């Protein structure tokens, strides 16, 4: 073992936290009544930042004993195996170092002998080089044209987090366009490149391994759709590769030089530090991707460094391990009220689920308890007027975090005053909600008879008490993304010290990978199959009949 192993039922703050809650009731605007200093007692000012947890479903004994339970599970030991470099990624005996891409060389850490800091600065150097040839115009198409797109080919980790952090800092874009191709559906590599010419089209093939099946696939198309209008000589002009598989890029056509590494240490869905932001370096510039990079130290020095008290990934962890362990609340919603956050909660899909998605814990044993929650959510005021309704009235509990800023990076009329009065009210509305007597006066104060105010009463009623926490940064920056984004990796992080799993692996693709690869050479031939059970087999004929 590397990490510890504690099983967090077992602890002595789990027994009391147990005891607590079946004790105690938790209701928002009595813990507010109570007492006037709650929001100064439970909220964080951090700089130009504010972190106000006071609307959670805890008092003063119930966060004491969070936190002596992140203490009771030796989170401090795991925060320090994971920061130096030990294996802690168990099961594929690797170490969990993304934190070490944004480090700036400041710590040298050491995996299997060697120093990589010299080895993250040289690819960082190598991206910065290659950016400004292609932004400047200096490196030519086959014909002698400037770039103008750039085609990004990858799953998973090598999309989520390029698409949304170019979405996401749309405002600091250079004259590049950007396009991010990912689904296997050949669909989607059609409408990219419908309007795009070949003379001034680059490709970013983003694979580890270069042979991942839905990429390959796209990247193969992407080449021939080149291949209409350049030859194949000019192809090297034309795709770079993010990769360590230097024979197979080669064979595709792609220069050596421009292959940019990553190592096993960078998790996929933790990846867009390293080379697989080419593509944010590429849509924003070098600069604005150091910032990038600047932003997540800084969220990584605090979280290392900070008693957990005012740590806030580590009060983001323990607050949700309370609502999904105690209060059994299966999701937990991601609510950024900014546009340019259109893609976060989409990508906060892949880092927290596929981290925490897990039900074996770090002795080899199951697991009786819940690990990660459902993670979903569209920016406000967006998803303000297609879900809420179920937020503020429907059967289900349902935490959330709001996350916004203070100023507008385009600043209209009095939009971000109207967008902000939405923010305060929302998490205002759910937590203290509207009592049956706030209704019935309302009822009364529109003309109602009191056939009507009984019928209508109870539909009008608002129980309150869904908790959130709420975010303010000054404005969104490459830095303030890059906090913000690497907040919720270390909460992650706290989340699966406490759960005892492994949060940095992903045995759970491996059977649907194997399935398919069982299945497409029965797509192609013309046999009826019969190699399933009775509905793979049914779907499989009728797809066949009408392919």
């Amino acid at each position: 073992m590397s990490l510890n192993t504690i099983n967090p039922t077992e602890t002595k703050a789990w027994a009391q936290l147990k005891e607590h809650f079946a004790e105690t009731d938790f209701d928002l605007k009595q813990l507010f009544t109570e007492d006037k200093s709650r929001f100064s007692e439970f909220s964080i000012q951090k700089e130009n930042l504010l972190f106000d947890f006071s609307k959670n479903l805890v008092d003063k004994k119930a966060f004491q004993l969070l936190l002596a339970l992140a203490e009771e599970c030796h989170l401090n030991d795991a925060i320090e195996k994971m920061f130096t470099g030990d294996l802690i990624n168990q099961t594929e005996n690797r170490a969990v170092l993304h934190t070490a891409l944004r480090n700036f060389g400041e710590e040298k850490i050491v995996v299997n002998g060697k120093s990589i800091d010299e080895d993250v600065q040289r690819v960082l150097n190598q991206m910065k080089i290659f950016s400004e040839k292609i932004i400047s115009g200096e490196h030519k198409g086959f014909s002698g044209k400037e770039i103008t797109d750039v085609v990004n080919i990858g799953i998973g980790g090598s999309d989520l987090g390029p698409v949304m952090v170019c979405s996401a800092l749309k405002h600091y874009r250079t004259r590049l366009n950007t396009h991010f191709v990912s689904n296997v559906d050949g669909n989607h590599i059609a409408e990219v490149v419908k309007n795009l010419n070949p003379e001034t089209t680059l490709f970013i093939i983003a694979s580890k391994t270069f042979t991942t099946q839905e990429t390959m696939t796209n990247a193969l198309s992407a080449k021939e759709w080149f291949l209409k209008a350049g030859k194949e000589e000019d192809v090297a002009k034309h795709f770079v590769a993010l990769s360590t598989n230097i024979e197979a890029v080669k064979n595709f056509g792609i220069a050596e030089e421009n292959i940019f590494e990553f190592w096993d240490w960078v998790g996929g869905r933790y990846s867009l530090w390293s080379a697989i932001g080419l593509s944010i370096v590429l849509a924003v510039g070098y600069d604005n991707f150091e910032k990038l990079l600047r932003g997540a130290q800084d969220t990584d020095k605090h979280f290392r460094n900070t008693e957990f008290k005012n740590n806030i990934p580590v009060l983001m962890g323990v607050l949700g391990v309370w609502y999904r362990n105690f209060f059994d609340a299966s999701s937990y919603a991601i609510l950024p009220y900014s546009q340019y956050l259109d893609r976060f909660a989409a990508y906060l899909q892949q880092g927290d689920m596929e981290s925490n998605g897990k039900s074996v814990d770090r002795n080899g044993e199951f697991v009786d308890y819940e690990t990660g929650p459902i993670i979903w959510g569209e920016p406000g005021t967006n998803g303000q007027h297609a879900f809420y309704q179920l937020i503020h009235q429907g059967t289900e509990l349902i935490p959330a975090d709001f996350i916004a800023y203070a100023k507008a990076n385009n600043n209209l009329s009095d939009h971000q005053d109207k967008l902000m009065s939405n923010f305060f009210a929302q998490t205002e509305a759910l937590a203290f909600g509207k009592t049956k007597e706030q209704v019935i006066t309302e009822l009364k104060a529109s003309g109602k008879n009191e056939e009507e105010i009984a019928f209508l009463t109870n539909f009008k009623t608002f129980t309150g008490n869904t908790p959130t926490n709420s975010f303010i940064f000054e404005e969104l920056t490459p830095f303030t993304l890059g906090q913000l984004i690497a907040f919720y990796e270390h909460k992650i992080f706290v989340q699966g010290v406490i759960w005892n799993i492994f949060s940095f692996d992903q045995w759970g693709v491996e059977l649907g990978k194997a399935l398919a690869n069982k299945i497409l050479p029965e797509l192609e031939n013309t046999a009826e199959i019969t190699s399933h059970d009775s509905s793979t087999n049914g779907l499989i004929n009728f797809y066949k009949k009408h392919k």
